[PDB]
């Protein structure tokens, strides 16, 4: 499994409120059992998750956000 800053997965990043409650929950339901906020400097300020399967697809940078 991937620990990382979460996004979506379009070479993206998420935003956090900066406690649990807002990615913590879409942590959940990607499939990470801990979620927390982050900053990925290059993007900005991210999410992050902990034990997201390999299905999920996260920051990437090579390209920047697009969606």
């Amino acid at each position: 499994v991937r620990d990382g800053y979460i996004a979506q997965p379009e070479n993206c990043v998420y935003h956090c409120f900066p406690g649990s409650s807002g990615c913590d929950t879409l942590c959940k339901e990607k499939g990470g059992t801990s979620g927390h906020c982050g900053f990925k400097v290059g993007h900005g300020l991210a999410c992050w998750c902990n034990a997201l399967p390999d299905n999920v697809g996260i920051i990437v940078e090579g390209e920047k956000c697009h969606s």
